[PDB]
């Protein structure tokens, strides 16, 4: 009970952050972005079975909710490290984009701009980086609804990271209309991370790395 | 005073779009795609009703219906839908199960991300009051980018937030739970999200021009 108390919760969430990712590069931009995404999709599962009782949900649950998420998971990473630079996105060390880059290939330049402006949006609203890593944990954990429709565990889960999160607000020292207002204000940009995250699924598949089907293996090696 | 959580609600209810019978005389996809254009219509009354949208730049108000239009309908299908368990209530003359979205490749998925969504709606209890502001709230956050009259966007987002959040308070469960129950409801935002964009890949991998029909209306205005 306690290992998921607010406190503890962020500062395990924090040490469980993924590290920085090298991409190291000796149809190319793609063919970068997707070598990034398989290696990303490694530190991403370490990161999960970090969280506090996350591994003691189903196999099943564990691997619904990660291949449900991995792409939110994603671009909720580069949101964040992007998050005060205007027209970047900062996806590795050695991979900062302009979104005028984004028009090479097609279809990227729509995507480029829905990122650029949810992450506007969060550093319009100052995202904390104890909100920043509530946020991510709750992404995961409410990528699929059908896990929850092992689901009185991942039920409790959720409602764990969520009072986390209202902590976070609540020692903002913010008035309680305000602390409302601020955890919906975040709770909505939740529905444009998603709806990112589907466009550059959909654009991921119209093709022609196999990042979804490494991701499988991953899941599998586990 | 019009946009104060009580009169708020009331106003929305009043609001409401009214039944829609589509009269039949591919078809599945026939019904649901002529069913779809004529709601889309008392869509835009709707949203013109909502204390304020009239208000904000035309630009936003095309901007807003153009990008969450699949969304509220889907709302609206889950919410009729509630009570029924393994059916979705399309229209008055139009109960589909899940099975009978076999038929149509790639529309049994869609089916059950709608029949789980609206299962989780139904385990919530989500109350007339509530569905009426989420409803709301799901046209006015469709698109970040008339947000980053901006300001007018802002203030009535937030005013429906309150009214939402006044909606749980009578509810007279603790403070713990309001929030929950807060967070609850708003994260089902994104499967909602979610699943209207599955139905718009799926509508436009397809061979009625609903998307056209729409731009038409948005013009008709
Ligand atoms: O950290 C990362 C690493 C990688 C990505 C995805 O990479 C892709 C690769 C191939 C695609 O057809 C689409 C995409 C997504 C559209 C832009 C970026 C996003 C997000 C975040
Ligand atoms: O009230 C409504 C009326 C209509 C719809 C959409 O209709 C479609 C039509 C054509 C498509 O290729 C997909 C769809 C969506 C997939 C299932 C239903 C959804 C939702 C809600």
């Amino acid at each position: 009970l306690d290992a998921l108390s607010p406190e503890q919760l962020v500062l395990t969430l924090l040490e469980a952050e993924p590290p920085h990712v090298l991409i190291s590069r000796p149809a190319s931009m793609m063919m970068s972005l997707t070598k990034l995404a398989d290696k990303e999709l490694v530190h991403m599962i370490s990161w999960a079975k970090k969280i506090p009782g996350f591994v003691e949900l189903s196999l099943f649950d564990q691997v619904r909710l990660l291949e449900s998420c991995w792409m939110e998971v994603l671009m909720m990473g580069l949101m964040w490290r992007s998050i005060d630079h205007p027209g970047k996105l900062i996806f590795a060390p050695d991979l900062v984009l302009d979104r005028d880059e984004g028009k090479c290939v097609e279809g990227i330049l729509e995507i480029f701009d829905m990122l650029l402006a949810t992450t506007s949006r969060f550093r319009e609203l100052k995202l904390q980086h104890k909100e920043y890593l509530c946020v991510k944990a709750m992404i995961l954990l409410n990528s699929s609804m059908y896990p929850l429709v092992s689901s009185r565990k991942l039920a409790h889960l959720l409602n764990a990271v969520t009072d986390a999160l209202v902590w976070v607000i609540a020692k903002s020292g913010i008035s309680s209309q305000q602390q409302s207002m601020r955890l919906a204000n975040l709770l909505m940009l939740l529905s444009h991370v998603r709806h990112a995250s589907n466009k550059g699924m959909e654009h991921l598949l119209n093709m022609k790395v196999p990042v979804y089907d490494l991701l499988l293996e991953m899941l599998n090696a586990h």
